[PDB]
C-alpha cells in the first residue's frame, strides 16, 4: 500500500529520465521556452504530490545515500538532468551505455577546482576580448562573430582531456562562423598575420587565394599528456560538406599509424545552426560513422545551436524538428544539450562526451545552445525580438559568479582583459602552448611544385610482373568460386601465360598488384566496387560455399602496400568528400573512387567543383584522387550513360585537374601508375568505359606493359601510307574502336585515326609528335560519340586549333546536341551511331 | 509482496514495448536474425519466470479481459508486437500517439474476411505471374524484378482505404525497382504498349525518350469511396531525389484546392534498399516534412528493405545502422517493420499507417522487409548465401495458408494464374478500375508546343501600376518597421511618385504585384528570401515592436493571386526538387527559387542536370521554374561570388532552358512576366546580381515598364555617332555598367556597348536588329567579368560567330581562366578588374 508509490515514482523517474530535458532551462536569453513543460513530466501532475516527508531509496541495494523525500529526489535530480544541461541518452538501447551515463551524471557531479575556473573565465574573456578588438580596429568586414563564447573553453578543455587520454592528433572541421576566434585563441594562429590579411595586401601563396575565414590551419599543442598535433581542415563557402572531409582526414591519420587504435586520433566537427538538420551530408556521414572501412569509432561532432537560421526566429511549429539536432537519434547516439550561461556545465559535458567516445567507440553530439549577439555582416533584423541588448555578456555573469564564489575579483578579470589586449597589440602568439613544426609531419615535402611530364619508374621487370599476375590469379581451394568468376580468373591465368591479351579488369588489378608490392598502397573505396560495377573487377572473391571472403590482393607478400577495398554505402556525395579527406592527408596511398555509373556520380558536385578542382588554386592544398567514372554511349540509358565531361572540362584552368580517357587497358595501367608514383598529386577523372570491358579488341600485350611507356596521344597503330591519306580523325573514347571497326571493315586507306588518351593538360608534345607523319593533310576532324555540347568540343579552341597545321582546317563530327546526352531508345541510338560513324569516314 | 511482481512485469512489458521488435521474426528467408534477442527482453531473463498459473490484469481498470498468466500475457503479446510485424513507436514522446497505437495494435487484431483474403492472393499471384511472364517473353532486359510481392497488395489496400477516407488524388514517387509491376498491376498501364516498348520501335513522343522503367504514369482509379486520381511521378537514373519531387507535387495539388485539407491529397514514396539510409536527400525532405509552407501533414513513405545493397550481404557490423530505416527517428515518426510472408500483416500495417497519417498529420514509415529473388540484370553472386532457391514463392505459401483456412483450393489459384496470363496475352488493361481521362485534369492543355518569341500581355496600365506600387509600399501603422526597412520603403514610395528611379527590389516586387492581381500567383520559396539574401527584398516586414509579421503582397485585394513566400530550411538540394514538383504540377503559379549565393546553389546539381534541363527532352514533361541566382565579381569571395554559368550553358540544347541576365530592373520586370504569363513553361536561370541592388545607375523609369517591352539584347542607350565608331563591346552582367562607368568617365566616342540580356535561346532577331546601326565596324569583342573558361564564351561558336558581320572579326576580353572564378584577395581583384575594363576599351 506504501510501496506502490515507491514503484510509481520509479516509473515516473524513468519517464523523467526519458523526457526531462524539455523541462530544462537551455536558452542563455530565455526564448527557447515552451509551454508544454508540465505534462506528465513532474511528480505533481499524475498521481503523486508533495507534503509527505518520507520517500525511501532504491531499497535493499546499498547506495550509501540518505534519500529522504521525492521532493528532495526531484530537487536533487532536476539539479542534474533538468538544470544547466539536458541529457538525451535514455533512448539508446545498449544498456551498458545507459548505466554508464547513469553512473556519470546522477551519482556524482564533477566539481571543478579554483584554477580551472580561473582559466575558463580567462579564456572566454580572451575570446570576447578578441572579437571586440577585431570590431575596434576593423569596423566593417566579413567577421562572423562568435559571441556565444562557450565554444572556446570547451574546445580547449576537450583538447586537454584528450591529451590526458593520449590522443596525438585531433583534427576539427567547422563551418564559417566562430572561425577566427578558434584560429586565434585555440590553435594559435599568428594574430599579426591575421590583422595583416584583414588589412590586406598579403603574399601568402602564388595561388589565387581565398577569403580569410576559409584558410584552416595546423598547429602543435602542449597538454599535460604530451604533444598534440591538431589541425583545422579547409572549407569552401558551402557549409556542412566538411565533416566527411574531416572523417576522411582521420582515417588517413589512422592508416599512417601502425594500428587503428581509434582513441589516439580524434575528429571534432563544429556544425552550423540550421545545417546539422538542414544539409543532407550529415545524414550520409553519420550513417557512414559505423560502416567498416569508414568508421573511426564515431566523432565528437558539436552543434552550435544559434537558435537562428540566418533569417529565422523561434515560433512553435516553424521549427522543422523539435530540437535543432535530432539527427543523432538516427544512430542511437547520445545527445547533450548545454547552455552557455555557465561553462562549468560545458566542461562537464565535453568531458562526458570525450569519455564516451574513447570508451564505447561511437559518435557523440554536443547541442551547444547559445545566442547570436551581432549579425553576420549587417543588422539583426529578421529575428524580431532582441532581448540581446539587455542580456549581459558571458564573461560578466561568469566573473560575477566566481566573485560570489570568492575566486576572482574585478581587478583580476580587468587585468586579464588588459593583458589580452596587450598580447593582441604585440602581435605575439596568443596561445601559450604553440610550437614550431618539424619536417617529418610535413609529409608533403617531396610532393610540391611539379609538372605532368616528369619521369616515374614505369618500366616493370617482366618476370616479377608475371609473378604478380600468377599471384593475383591463383586462388586457394578453400574459397570456392562462382562459375563466371572462375571463367574470368581462368582467362586471366591464360593472360598470365601470354596466351590471351589483357582485357580491362585483369590489367587493372594487375596495376594494383604492381603498386602494392613496391610499397605504395591503394585504397579503392567506391560505391559497390568490391566486385566492380559492371562485373569486371572481382577483387573480392566471395566464397559462395561458405560465405566468407578472400581478397587476392591482400595476400601477395608481407611488407606489401596496404590495399583495402571498401564497398561504400550509397552516398555518392559524402563518400567522395571522405575520399578527398583521405587523399589530401596521405600522399602515398593511391586513393581512387569508382562510381556506379557516369551521371550517377552527379550527387557530389560540390566536392568536385569546390574541393578537388579548386583546392590547389584557392588554398594551395594538393590532392591526387582518381575518379573512376563509367562513360559510354551503348544506349543503355539517358543517365545510365555518361558523366558530363564538360563538367570536368569547364574547370579548364592552369593544369589543375587532369582528365584522361583510357582506351586500351595498357592506358589504364600507365594512368594509374602515372597518378600513383609520379611525385605530383593532382586529380584524375578517368573515363573507365563499359563496352571495352568485354571487348575483343582490348589490345594490351604484356610487351605493352613492361617496355610500354606513358602515352597521352596514341597515333595510328595500323599500317597506312600517309601520302594518299586525305583525312585524319582525332577521337577519344570507345568511338575509336567503333571507327576502327568501320575502317578495317571497309578497308579504307586514305584516313588515319588518332586517339587522344588525355585531355585536360593540353597535350602539346604528344599531339605534334604524332602528327608530323600526317602533317600535309589539311582537313582534320574531331570525332566523338558525345553530343555537340558534350565531350571535348569546348576544349577545341584552346588547343585543337593549335595542334592543327597552318595550311589546314578542322571540322566536327559527332552527335548533334541534345539535353539528354543519350536518347533513351536503342533503335534510334544505333541508327544515329552508325550514321555518325559512316559520316566520320566520308571522303571515300 | 505479490504486487511487486505485478509492477515488475509492468516495467518489463513497458521495456518490451520499447525493444520487442528486435526479438520479432521479420526476414522472409531467415537471415536477418541476430543472437542478441534474449538480453533483458523476455520475462525469463531478469527476475521473473514461468510456472505461476497466476498473473492478474491491469487491476481496478475494467478492461473486461480474462488475463490469467504472464506466460499467457507474453504469448498473446508476442502474437501482437513480436509476431509477423514489429512496431517501432514507443520512442515518440507525444502520449496521444502512444495510446492511439496501443489502442490499435494490442487490444484488437483486425481479422480479415474471406473475400479480401481472396483478392490479396489473387493480386500478388497476378504480380508474380506478371514478372514471370515478362521473363517468359523477353529473356534479357533491364527488368528490375520485384519478387518481394508484398508491395502490390498493400499499395492497392492503402489506395482502397484512402478511397474510403476521401483522398481524391494520391501520387507516389518511387525508385527504379518494382517499377513495372506497379505500373501494370496497380495503376493499370496498357500492357500491350509496355510489351511493345520492351520489343522497341516505339513512337511515343517527338522528344528523345527515356528507358521504359523511368516513365511514370497517371491513371484514374475506382474505389468504394469514389474516383481517385492517382499518378506516378517521373524519375531519372538517380535514386532518392524523387521524394522532394513528390512532396512538391502534393503541395501543388493542395494549393489548387480551395483549402489544404491534407487528408484529401496523399503522397506515397517507395524508397530503395540502401538509399533511405544511404542518400542524404531524405534527411532534408523529412526534415522539411513539418516546416510551414512545405508540410503536407507528412507522408506514408515506404522502404523496400531488400536486405541487399546491390553488392552487400548481412554481417553484424557491416550494416551501418541497426535497422536499414532508422531515419524516421529523426522526427519522432512511427516505424513499422513488416515481413512479406503474410500480407494479412501488411494490410493491417498499411491500414494503421494510413489511419495515422490521416488522423495525427505526421509522416509514417513502412519497413517492408523482403528478399530479392533474381538480380538487377545478372547473377546473384556478391550476396553469397542463397537460401532463396529452396525458399518458396509468396503465392505458394499464402495460397497454402488459405487452403488450410478453407478458402481457396489449388483449382482456384490455378484458375487465377491462367486468367491472368490470358489477360496479359490479350493486351487488355489489367486493373479493373482504370478509367479514361477528362480534359480538365489535363491542365497543361494551353501550355504545349510554343516558342520563346510569343506575345504576352506585357503592357500595364500606368494608373493601376502606380496603385500597385502605392499598395505594396504603404504599410499600416500597427506593424512598426525597422529604420533601414523604413528608408527602403520610403524610397520606393518616392519611386511610386515618379521621384526616384526604380532600383532592383522595388521593381522586382512590383513585378510580383503586377502578377498577383491579374490572377497568376507567385510562390517564391528560396532559402532565406523572406527579406532577400542581400537585404534587398523585404517582402516580409517583421514588426520588431511586437514580433508578428506583415506581408504587403498578401493584402492587395480579395480575389488576387495566392502569393506565399517561404523561407526554406537550409536544403539547397531538396528544396529545389520541391520547387520542381510544385512547378511541374501547376503551370499557373510562377514558382521562382532564390539561392543564398551563386555557387552555394551547387548542391542541387542532380535536380538541375536531370530534372529541369532534361525534363522536356527525356519525358516530354514541361517545367517553368525560375532560378534566382546571385552572380557577381565584386570580390567578396571565391565561391560567394558566382554560380557556374557554363553549368547552365553546357546544357546547350534545342531551346530547353533559357538563361538570361537582367541588367536593368526593367529587365527583371520583363523577365518575370515573360516567364509568368507567356504560355510556355521552360526553366529560367536568372543571374540576379549583387552590386546592382545598391547601384546609382539602376536605369528603370516607370515609362520603361508601362510602354516598355520585352528586350533580349539592349543596344546602345547613349548617343554615339556610328561613323566614327571602331569598336563595339558585347557584354552581359554588371560589367556593362563597369564599362559604362569607364566609357563616360573617359568620354570615349568611337566604341559602343551592347548588352545581351538573354543568352540561351540564341537571340538572332534581337542581335541583328541592334547591329544594323553598327555593321560596318569589323572587330567586335565579347567582354565579360568572368574567367575565360567561365561565362558565355563557350556559346560563342554557336551564335556569336553568326551575329558578327561578314567582313568582320571577333576577339576576347575577360579575366584569364582560373579554377577559382574569383580570386580571394580584394586588391588583386580590383587590379585585374580595372586592367580588364581598360583593356576592353583599347583603341582610343
Ligand atoms: N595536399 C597537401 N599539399 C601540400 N601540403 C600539405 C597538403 N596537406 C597537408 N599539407 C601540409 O602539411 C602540414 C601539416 O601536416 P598534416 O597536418 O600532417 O597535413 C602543413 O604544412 C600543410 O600545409
Ligand atoms: N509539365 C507538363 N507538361 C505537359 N503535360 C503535363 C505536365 N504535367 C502533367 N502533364 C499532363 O497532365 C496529365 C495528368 O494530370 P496531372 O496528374 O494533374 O498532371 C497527363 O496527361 C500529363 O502528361
Ligand atoms: O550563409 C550560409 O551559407 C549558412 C547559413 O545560411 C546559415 O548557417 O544560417
Ligand atoms: O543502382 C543504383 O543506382 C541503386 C543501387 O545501387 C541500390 O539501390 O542498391
Amino acid at each position: 500500500d506504501t510501496n506502490v508509490k515507491q514503484v510509481k515514482v520509479l516509473q515516473l523517474i524513468n519517464a523523467y529520465r526519458f523526457r526531462g530535458h524539455q523541462h530544462a532551462n537551455l536558452d542563455p536569453l530565455g526564448l527557447y521556452q515552451q509551454d508544454k513543460v508540465a505534462d506528465l513530466d513532474p511528480s505533481f501532475h499524475d498521481l503523486t504530490e508533495a507534503d509527505f516527508q518520507e520517500t525511501f531509496n532504491v531499497g535493499s541495494f546499498a547506495s550509501g545515500k540518505e534519500t529522504m523525500k521525492l521532493g528532495e529526489l526531484l530537487e536533487a535530480l532536476k539539479q542534474t538532468y533538468c538544470g544547466p544541461i539536458g541529457a538525451e541518452y535514455m533512448h539508446i538501447t545498449s544498456t551498458e551505455e545507459k548505466r554508464w551515463i547513469q553512473q556519470r551524471i546522477e551519482s556524482g557531479r564533477a566539481t571543478f577546482n579554483s584554477e580551472e575556473k580561473k582559466r575558463f573565465l580567462s579564456e572566454l574573456t580572451a575570446a570576447e576580448g578578441l572579437e571586440r578588438y577585431l570590431g575596434a580596429k576593423f569596423p566593417g568586414a566579413k567577421r562572423f562573430s562568435l559571441e556565444g563564447d562557450a565554444l572556446i573553453p570547451m574546445l580547449k578543455e576537450m583538447i586537454r582531456h584528450a591529451g590526458n587520454s593520449g590522443t596525438r592528433e585531433v583534427v576539427l572541421g567547422m563551418a564559417h562562423r566562430g572561425r577566427l576566434n578558434v584560429l586565434v585563441n585555440v590553435l594559435g594562429k599568428k594574430p599579426q598575420d591575421l590583422f595583416d590579411e584583414f588589412a590586406g595586401k598579403h603574399k601568402e601563396h602564388l595561388g589565387t587565394g581565398d577569403v580569410k575565414y576559409h584558410m584552416g590551419f595546423s598547429s602543435d599543442f602542449q597538454t599535460d599528456g604530451g604533444l598534440v598535433h591538431l589541425a583545422l581542415a579547409f572549407n569552401p563557402s558551402h557549409l556542412e560538406i566538411v565533416s566527411p572531409v574531416v572523417i576522411g582526414s582521420v582515417r588517413a591519420r589512422l592508416d599512417r599509424l601502425d594500428e587503428p587504435s581509434s582513441n589516439k586520433v580524434l575528429p571534432i566537427t563544429i556544425h552550423g545552426d540550421a545545417a546539422v538538420t538542414g544539409q543532407g551530408v550529415v545524414q550520409e556521414t553519420l550513417n557512414m560513422s559505423k560502416a567498416r572501412g569508414y568508421e573511426v569509432g564515431g566523432t565528437v561532432r558539436i552543434v552550435i545551436n544559434n537558435q537562428v537560421g540566418f533569417t529565422t526566429s523561434n515560433p512553435l511549429d516553424a521549427r522543422s524538428t523539435p530540437y535543432m539536432t535530432d539527427i543523432g537519434k538516427m544512430v542511437q547516439a547520445p545527445i547533450f544539450h548545454v547552455n552557455a550561461d555557465d561553462p562549468e556545465a560545458v566542461a562537464f559535458v565535453t568531458r562526458l562526451a570525450l569519455d564516451f567516445r574513447n570508451t564505447f567507440k561511437r559518435d557523440v553530439f554536443i547541442d551547444l545552445v547559445c545566442y547570436r549577439r551581432h549579425g553576420h555582416n549587417e543588422a539583426d533584423e529578421p529575428s524580431a525580438t532582441q532581448k540581446i541588448k539587455k542580456h549581459p555578456t558571458p564573461r560578466k555573469i561568469y566573473a560575477d559568479k566566481l566573485e560570489q564564489e570568492k575566486v576572482a575579483t574585478l581587478e583580476d578579470a580587468t587585468e586579464m582583459v588588459n593583458l589580452y589586449r596587450d598580447a593582441l597589440d604585440a602581435g605575439d602568439c596568443v596561445v601559450a602552448e604553440w610550437r614550431p613544426m618539424n619536417m617529418h609531419s610535413f609529409t608533403w615535402s617531396p610532393y610540391l611544385n611539379h609538372e605532368w611530364d616528369e619521369e616515374y619508374p614505369n618500366k616493370v621487370e617482366m618476370k616479377r610482373l608475371q609473378e604478380l599476375a600468377k599471384r593475383i590469379s591463383t586462388v586457394p581451394e578453400a574459397v570456392e568460386m562462382q562459375s563466371r568468376v572462375a571463367k574470368i580468373y581462368g582467362d586471366r591465368q591464360a593472360m598470365a601465360a601470354g596466351e590471351k591479351l589483357f582485357d580491362w579488369g585483369g590489367a587493372e588489378n594487375l596495376a594494383y598488384a604492381t603498386l602494392v608490392d613496391e610499397g605504395i598502397p591503394v585504397r579503392l573505396s567506391g560505391e559497390d566496387s568490391g566486385r566492380g560495377t559492371f562485373f569486371h573487377r572481382h577483387a573480392v572473391i566471395h566464397n559462395q560455399s561458405n560465405g566468407s571472403t578472400y581478397t587476392p590482393l591482400q595476400h601477395i607478400h608481407n611488407g606489401q602496400g596496404a590495399f583495402r577495398v571498401w564497398d561504400s554505402v550509397l552516398s555518392e556525395e559524402a563518400v567522395l568528400a571522405f575520399e578527398y579527406g583521405y587523399a589530401t592527408a596521405e600522399p602515398r596511398t593511391l586513393t581512387i573512387w569508382e562510381a556506379q555509373f557516369g551521371d550517377f556520380a552527379n550527387g557530389a558536385q560540390v566536392v568536385i567543383d569546390q574541393f578537388i578542382s579548386s583546392g590547389e588554386q584557392k588554398w594551395g592544398r594538393m590532392c591526387g584522387l582518381v575518379m573512376l567514372l563509367p562513360h559510354g554511349y551503348e544506349g543503355q540509358g539517358p543517365e545510365h550513360s555518361s558523366a558530363r565531361l564538360e563538367r570536368y572540362l569547364q574547370l579548364c584552368a592552369e593544369q589543375n585537374m587532369q582528365v584522361c580517357v583510357p582506351s586500351t587497358p595498357a592506358q589504364v595501367y600507365h594512368m594509374l601508375r602515372r597518378q600513383a608514383l609520379r611525385g605530383m598529386r593532382r586529380p584524375l577523372v578517368v573515363m573507365s568505359p563499359k563496352s571495352l570491358l568485354r571487348h575483343p579488341l582490348a589490345v594490351s600485350s604484356l610487351e605493352e606493359l613492361a617496355n610500354g611507356t606513358f602515352l597521352p596521344a596514341i597515333g595510328e597503330i595500323d599500317e597506312l601510307d600517309p601520302k594518299g591519306v586525305k583525312r585524319v580523325v582525332m577521337c577519344s573514347g570507345k568511338v575509336y574502336y567503333d571507327l576502327l571497326e568501320q575502317r578495317r571493315k571497309n578497308n579504307q586507306h586514305d584516313v588515319a585515326i588518332v586517339r587522344i588518351e588525355q585531355l585536360y593538360p593540353f597535350p602539346h608534345k604528344a599531339m605534334q609528335e604524332v602528327l608530323q607523319q600526317f602533317a600535309h593533310v589539311k582537313d582534320f576532324v574531331w570525332c566523338q560519340e558525345e553530343p555537340l555540347n558534350q565531350g571535348a568540343w569546348y576544349c577545341s579552341q584552346h588547343h585543337f586549333r593549335e595542334v592543327i597545321p597552318f595550311g589546314a582546317s578542322l571540322r566536327y563530327a559527332g552527335r548533334p546536341a541534345s539535353a539528354s546526352p543519350a536518347v533513351g531508345h536503342m533503335s534510334v541510338h544505333q541508327k544515329q551511331q552508325q550514321d555518325l560513324v559512316n559520316d566520320a569516314l566520308n571522303v571515300e
